Parts: structure tokens; sequence; C-alpha cells
């Protein structure tokens, strides 16, 4: 019939990784990952925002465990840690365009 | 994706982040419910429940419609659940 209700702790920490991937930003960098890493100069080129907002955008993100950065070479690259998380994105994109 | 796309997909987001919204999707991704049915499925006060479903409802998210005796409420489409279920199944890591 009826779930469930997870705890308590998954519903606060479900709730904390929506808020977020809520800002038109976020989820412009999350699209950007999910085709490629991507260090920061290329997510400047790519969105036109200057870097210091996407670097506050990416801390963010970052905290929030959706993303993670690593050498690679000579620059650091930006990583979803898991592109499942795009698909949170993409069905919010979805929604919003059947509207 | 336009701005305002991606304008309206944040809010619908943000509408999305409170603890009780998840778990009144969750229900409703089952079935749909009348408001007692999830009052006794949360643990939780009538009006508050309703409160949290008046900004589903103006958020896009819910709608309800008759159906004989009762007012049903139902999810609007089933990316909505996918949202939820999947922030849930990543949240559940740790």
């Amino acid at each position: 019939p009826a779930p469930a209700l997870p705890s308590r702790d998954v519903l606060e920490t479900a709730g904390e990784l929506l808020r977020a991937l809520a800002a038109p930003l976020r989820i412009a960098i999350v699209l950007q990952l999910k085709q490629s890493q991507r260090c920061v100069h290329e997510l400047v080129d790519a969105l036109d925002v200057p870097q210091p907002l996407v670097s506050q955008h990416l801390r963010i993100l970052k905290q929030a465990g959706v993303v993670s950065s690593e050498r690679a070479g000579r620059e650091v690259l930006y990583r979803l840690v898991d592109h499942h998380l795009a698909h949170i994105v993409v069905d919010a994109i979805a929604h919003a365009s059947e509207d």
C-alpha cells in the first residue's frame, strides 16, 4: 500500500542535495560536467560568467557531494561524482519545459 | 535550454527540497491520496500537510481532482517522482 518514510536523516540529506542543485548556474554546470570533465576556465568560457562566480558555485556543489576535482597534468578538472545526479537536473528541465 | 527553463527548473527543485515534501511525493508516486491518507502515512498534523500541499500545487508539483466523495492529490507527472527517488538513492550513501 503506502511506503516507508526513510529516516529523518535520509530525508534531510535528500533535501540538501536538491537545494544544492537548485540554481540556474549549478544546473548549467552539472549539464557541462555530464558531457566532459572541465577546468574552471572552460566553464567560464562556456557559461559566460566570471570566474569568482563559477568558483563559488563549484564550492557549493563540492560541499554537497555533487562534484569533485582532481589534478590532470597542469590543470585541476572538475567532474560529477555520480552521473545519475545529472538525471535529477535533466528531469527538472523536462518538467519545466512541459509547462 | 533557455534562461527561463533553467530558472523554472531551479524553482521546482527548491520547492521539492523540504523533507515533508519529499515524503509527500514518495506517497503520491504509488497512488493518488486524499489528505487524510497522507496525514496517516506521514504522522503529521492535518493543517501542516495541507500547507505543504497548497505550496506543492502552486509550484506545479501536485494537482487535486474530485473522485466521488473525495478530493484526491496526484503528482503532475513521473519526472517528479524520479527526481525524488534519485535524490533518496544518493542520500542513502553514508
